[PDB]
C-alpha cells in the first residue's frame, strides 16, 4: 500500500487475493480524511463492496453501476470502469484517490477506464492512482495452500480433451468442469447425466439460480460462471478469445480463436476450488501463458465502445489508450492505435437507429455492426450474410438488392460482394 505521495504518482499494488486491495486499503486511505474512488470491472463485485465494507470497516461506500447508483455521501466511491466512463471520468466526481482495481483486466472497458485515468487523473487534481492486481504481467499460477493438483491421464470412462475423466473423481461432492465452448458443456452434461451424474451446464444466457447451493453436482461451465463450494475444478486449459486478421478481403476480420489459456485463466479457473477448504485442481495441459498480452482486436473494441457508448472520438480515445500505453507495468499490446483510429475516424454518418439496435443486442463490437448495417440500408444492398448480427435489416429485406458493400469481416460472408463502396476504399488506405 503506497503512501499518499506529496504529489501526482501513479503506483502499483501487487497483492494476493484476499488481502484487501480494494477495501482494506482504501478504507485507510479514506480514514486519513481522503476522497477515494475504486473502479472494478465487475457490476456484481462493484454492488457486493458494500456490504462487505460495511461489515468489515463500518462504512456505506457509494455505489456507482449501469444499473444502480447508491449515494451516501461517503469518502469513498465504488464503481465499475463503464460507469465511470460514463459519467464522463475525472469531471464525473473529486476523488483524491483512485484505485484501479484487477489493472490486469484486457476487456475494452478496463482498458480504457484505465487510460481514461492515467490521462485525466492528475490534471483534475487527484494526489495518487493506483493499479492493483494479485496478477501483474508476466505472471505465472503458482502452488497454492488449499490446492492440490493432478494432471488427468488417459485413464477414466469419459474422454475430455485428448485426456479423460474417472467417474470415480466425480461421483461424489461438487465439481467444476470448464470446458471452452458452450457446445462442449452441452455435450459433456449430456453424456454425464446419462452416466447418472448430476451435471448442469452453465454459461451466458442460462440460469445460475438453478445450479444447487449444496449437494452433490457436477457444473458444466464456461468462464461466464458463486458460492459454488467445489471439492474440485477439472479445467481443459484451453479458452475462446476476440481476435483479428488483418485479412485484406477486402481489410480486417475480427473472429474469435481458442488459445491455451494464461496465467488470469488457469489463477481464476483454479481459484473456483479451495476456498477456505482443501480442494483438487485436474488439469489435461501443464502449460499457460504468462499473463500480460492482450490482441489488437481489443483496441478496435475500445475504439468501437469510445463511439457505441462514450461520445468518444477516435482522437479522444487515442488520448486515452495511449496513456495506458504510455504507463510502464500494464498489460501490453502492439500500438495500433494510429491504425485503429484511422479507421473509426472514416466511419462517418452511421445510422443512429441502427446503432441503438445493435447495442441493444449485445452485439460485441456495436458500432462496426451498425455501420455496416448502415452502409447496406443506403446502398439498399443486403447484410454480408443473414444470420442474427443483421436482424436490423431483416424489415427491409424484400427490398434489399444487389452485392453486399463489404466493410469488413464480423462473420460468414455468404451473399455476393461489391468492393466499390467508398468507405470500403477508404479502409483499405488504412491497410496501405
Amino acid at each position: 500500500p503506497p503512501a499518499v505521495p506529496q504529489s501526482f504518482q501513479v503506483a502499483h499494488l501487487h497483492a494476493p487475493t484476499g488481502s484487501g486491495k480494494s477495501t482494506k486499503v482504501p478504507a485507510a486511505y479514506a480514514a486519513q480524511g481522503y476522497k477515494v474512488l475504486v473502479l472494478n470491472p465487475s457490476v456484481a463485485a462493484t454492488l457486493g463492496f458494500g456490504a462487505y465494507m460495511s461489515k468489515a470497516h463500518g462504512v456505506d461506500p457509494n455505489i456507482r453501476t449501469g444499473v444502480r447508483t447508491i449515494t451516501t455521501g461517503s469518502p469513498i466511491t465504488y464503481s465499475t470502469y463503464g460507469k465511470f466512463l460514463a459519467d464522463g471520468g475525472c469531471s464525473g466526481g473529486a476523488y483524491d484517490i483512485i484505485i484501479c482495481d484487477e489493472c490486469h483486466s484486457t476487456d475494452a472497458t478496463s482498458i480504457l477506464g484505465i487510460g481514461t485515468v492515467l490521462d485525466q487523473a492528475e490534471t483534475a487534481g487527484a494526489r495518487l492512482v493506483v493499479l492493483a492486481t494479485a496478477t501483474p504481467p508476466g505472471s505465472v499460477t503458482v502452488p497454492h495452500p488449499n490446492i492440490e493438483e493432478v494432471a488427468l491421464s488417459t485413464t477414466g470412462e469419459i474422454p475430455f480433451y485428448g485426456k479423460a475423466i474417472p467417474l470415480e473423481v466425480i461421483k461424489g461432492g461438487r465439481h467444476l468442469i470448464f470446458c471452452h465452448s458452450k457446445k462442449k458443456c452441452d455435450e459433456l452434461a449430456a453424456k454425464l447425466v446419462a452416466l447418472g451424474i448430476n451435471a448442469v451446464a452453465y454459461y451466458r444466457g442460462l440460469d445460475v439460480s438453478v445450479i444447487p447451493t449444496s449437494g452433490d453436482v457436477v457444473v458444466v461451465a464456461t468462464d461466464a460462471l458463486f458460492t459454488g463450494d467445489f471439492d474440485s475444478v477439472i479445467d481443459c486449459n484451453t479458452c475462446v478469445t476476440q481476435t483479428v486478421d488483418f485479412s485484406l478481403d477486402p481489410t480486417f476480420t475480427i473472429e474469435t480463436t481458442t488459445l491455451p489459456q494464461d496465467a488470469v485463466s488457469r489463477t481464476q479457473r483454479r481459484g473456483r476450488t479451495g476456498r477456505g477448504k482443501p480442494g483438487i485442481y485436474r488439469f489435461v495441459a501443464p502449460g499457460e501463458r504468462p499473463s500480460g498480452m492482450f490482441d489488437s482486436s481489443v483496441l478496435c473494441e475500445c475504439y468501437d465502445a469510445g463511439c457505441a457508448w462514450y461520445e468518444l472520438t477516435p482522437a479522444e480515445t487515442t488520448v486515452r489508450l495511449r496513456a495506458y500505453m504510455n504507463t510502464p507495468g500494464l498489460p501490453v499490446c502492439q500500438d495500433h492505435l494510429e491504425f485503429w483510429e484511422g479507421v473509426f475516424t472514416g466511419l462517418t454518418h452511421i445510422d443512429a437507429h441502427f446503432l441503438s439496435q445493435t447495442k441493444q443486442s449485445g452485439e460485441n463490437f456495436p458500432y462496426l455492426v451498425a455501420y455496416q448495417a448502415t452502409v447496406c440500408a443506403r446502398a439498399q444492398a443486403p447484410p454480408p450474410s443473414w444470420d442474427q448480427m443483421w436482424k436490423c435489416l431483416i424489415r427491409l429485406k424484400p427490398t434489399l438488392h444487389g452485392p453486399t458493400p463489404l466493410l469488413y469481416r464480423l462473420g460468414a460472408v455468404q451473399n455476393e460482394v461489391t468492393l466499390t463502396h467508398p468507405i470500403t476504399k477508404y479502409i483499405m488506405t488504412c491497410m496501405s
